């Protein structure tokens, strides 16, 4: 019954900004693991970031630190993805992923859960 929403995509101007969200159900987002993933091609679905249960180890895909910030709020049980300094390599569907252990796995199919996805689209 873990159900974990993305939401607050859309299509945004190169240089531009946008907050994802992950609302889960079924679970808390301080006893998991969450991560941000991106299916950035056809074969390719690629770690962009995470947050550790205690909410304080984070790790990023080196293409993405210093632009994306992650961050939770335990109360709310959401996860967020901040992304600053969009730029048209960034477009794809951003999916949220949750494991029990408490740290993100490196391939979506090795976390327990993850959501049905949102589409971030950059344009020049």
């Amino acid at each position: 019954q873990v159900q974990l929403q993305e939401s607050g995509g859309g299509l945004v101007q190169a240089g531009g900004s946008l907050k994802l969200s992950c609302t889960a159900s079924g679970l808390r987002v301080d006893t998991h693991g969450m991560g941000w993933f991106r299916q950035i091609a056809r074969k390719k679905r690629e770690f962009v970031a995470s947050i550790d249960w205690e909410g304080e180890s984070t790790n990023y895909l080196d293409s993405v630190k210093g632009r994306f910030i992650i961050s939770r709020d335990d109360a709310k049980n959401t996860l967020y993805l901040q992304m600053n300094s969009l730029k048209p390599e960034d477009t794809a569907v951003y999916y949220c992923a949750a494991d029990r252990s408490g740290r993100i796995r490196s391939v979506v199919s090795n976390n327990d859960y993850w959501g049905q996805g949102t589409q971030v689209t950059v344009s020049s």
